[PDB]
């Protein structure tokens, strides 16, 4: 495609932001409970 | 073909990053309401 | 079709994002009010 | 029914986004100096 | 010309996005070092 | 031309994205390590 290169890179790159994103939604709720 | 299976994945991946995102604003929201 | 369906779901979740993303500053801001 | 369309609403979303985290870098910035 | 449009609105504001997430980084982690 | 230039320039952006928010997940969880008091 030579288009399609450069959205599968999105792609990628989208999936690389959602596991960081689930792994900071993790952590932020482990410290709202230590903050009581 | 290509493009389409490119942009199914980057619908998957922006949903599960809202998902998550979600998330981290109701436990940000949490810890700003033990602060005070 | 289906590139179309992929970007309209890409729409909706961009907006659940930004939506969150709002309350992430907001409450980020109410604990940097509090710390000081 | 639209790519156009759809694409458009994403291109807000996204400004939107940029808009807030924006914030949340000078939220967390002043968060850390406080911090020490 | 109007798809072309919308996506150059949206790389200009993942760019700021990228900028911004880069402090947000680098915020965090003086909080990290500071917590010891 | 010119959208595959943006759409280029996405990709870029959004792997500086993917790049930062690997950094945030790291240090989020030292912060929470530490809060284990």
């Amino acid at each position: 495609g030579e288009i399609a290169q450069a959205t599968k890179e999105i792609a990628q790159a989208t999936k690389e932001i959602a596991k960081a994103t689930k792994e900071i939604a993790w952590a932020t709720k482990e410290i709202a409970q230590a903050t009581k």
